[PDB]
């Protein structure tokens, strides 16, 4: 038993990683078969951080002035472009560890494995959550972008993240392995805020699932709601609205444990309006949203 | 910018992950040179370990490296593991050391099953030696690890779960960590406490990204906070304790019992349904050496 968080094996990630220096600034790239994929602002210079375009800075720049190295070995940049947010660096040598592998962009309430970079070399590994608000409260100090977010499914890993930049609140920002941003946000050093966040109502209910699986059952009573009735409680509280995709979701949790899915709404409807009382659920005093069902799954089910 | 529990890349590791089968019962080893490390309780058959040792041999013992079936040519005891010669050595071999952790000491776990690794999480040994963790059956065989410069400190291995839901196993060299045996007995794990260092660290690590409110104005004698540590069970706070919290007392500009006179204060009152680094419980599963590790800023 017990209950962590736990991110996916890094390994097939860590083989990937390699360093892109273009003058002052170096960063993170994700080295698949014959292709570099970085954060396009490595190619900023110090002239201008407010507002630069992008394509007036790659147009003065050619192949040689991208400095690529994976370990020891410096890779040869044979082309270079733009797609979105992200630079993509055509090499002459194909990275024999790629692994099997997609772009996929995720939905807010999902969760990924972060392998935190610098210089190319991995340092941790950690798990995030895509805020409602597009969003991640991750840990990355600078020369961390580049780092990549992922999920391994058979083997195949699903990378869905790329880190860029900080919020002025300490939560952090990127794009898709597309370079489409996640949320409103520009790749500059401008005023941005995220907009205010909210609890993902489904991840909730898996985390209660996951503390039953493990013992902890003070929380659960003989009541049921419906559907309804639970989202009008949960709009009042900021709380994502459930949907009857996630009470399907939440299937396997409820056959694990005996608890149907709006037996277990009752019972976060009642830790909402009353709170906990001094009494804590797996280790934590509040109600943790960055477990989904499918976390919860792989880690407390045979 | 930010604080969260983070575990070493696990792939130097992923690469020695095994799995060992011994009639019905099956779980992981770890595979370094023409070595394979696993617990001894897989020898044990649905217990006098020599004598089944001892009857046991080499072509009962089936390993496999992923889809690769490994040789056994020889199969010694290493206290509560089990050490078996293989004719392939892993090819995948870091540089590495078994290293015996000390209570309150932090390191990285991979949980594997039928060989294959499935997470990593980071986990902390215990005062009481218990380690919690997230196993499920068949886990028995992960390792516990720290990296430090493409080193692998090999700290923990997997053997079963206690009662209470905590979890009990050895270092690389078969030795268990607290009093516990690979056996039946009606064994438990001890009233455990909290590590006051790691907590101070934690604190430091908060004030670091920001998150400052708990600061105050007094200061406490090392003694006068070890009293009330003890009254909240906490674990007593050295003089080495406060030596080792140097560095980050340093760039903090904060007084180690100037923290301590903070953690006091969260002790006895409570945190008022406010949060540290968005936690609202003290957290003691990082050391000093874990915040300057990420929280270098
Ligand atoms: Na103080």
């Amino acid at each position: 038993s017990g209950f962590r968080k736990m991110a996916f094996p890094s390994g097939k990630v860590e083989g990937c990683m390699v360093q892109v220096t273009c003058g002052t600034t170096t960063l993170n790239g994700l080295w698949l078969d014959d292709v570099v994929y970085c954060p396009r602002h490595v190619i900023c210079t110090s002239e201008d951080m407010l507002n630069p375009n992008y394509e007036d800075l790659l147009i003065r720049k050619s192949n040689h002035n991208f400095l690529v190295q994976a370990g020891n070995v410096q890779l040869r940049v044979i082309g270079h472009s733009m797609q979105n947010c992200v630079l993509k660096l055509k090499v002459d040598t194909a990275n024999p560890k790629t692994p099997k592998y997609k772009f996929v962009r995720i939905q807010p309430g999902q969760t990924f494995s972060v392998l935190a970079c610098y210089n190319g070399s991995p340092s941790g590994v950690y798990q995030c959550a895509m805020r409602p608000n597009f969003t991640i409260k991750g840990s990355f100090l600078n020369g961390s972008a580049g780092s990549v977010g992922f999920n391994i499914d058979y083997d195949c890993v699903s990378f869905c993240y790329m880190h860029h930049m900080e919020l002025p609140t300490g939560v952090h920002a990127g794009t898709d392995l597309e370079g489409n941003f996640y949320g409103p946000f520009v790749d500059r050093q401008t005023a941005q805020a995220a907009g205010t966040d909210t609890t993902i109502t489904v991840n909730v209910l898996a985390w209660l699932y996951a503390a039953v699986i493990n013992g902890d059952r003070w929380f659960l009573n003989r009541f049921t709601t419906t559907l309804n009735d639970f989202n009008l409680v949960a709009m009042k509280y900021n709380y994502e609205p459930l949907t009857q995709d996630h009470v399907d979701i939440l299937g396997p949790l409820s056959a694990q444990t005996g608890i149907a899915v709006l037996d277990m709404c009752a019972s976060l409807k009642e830790l909402l309006q009353n709170g906990m009382n001094g009494r804590t659920i797996l280790g934590s005093a509040l109600l943790e949203d960055e477990f989904t069902p499918f976390d919860v799954v792989r880690q407390c089910t045979s």
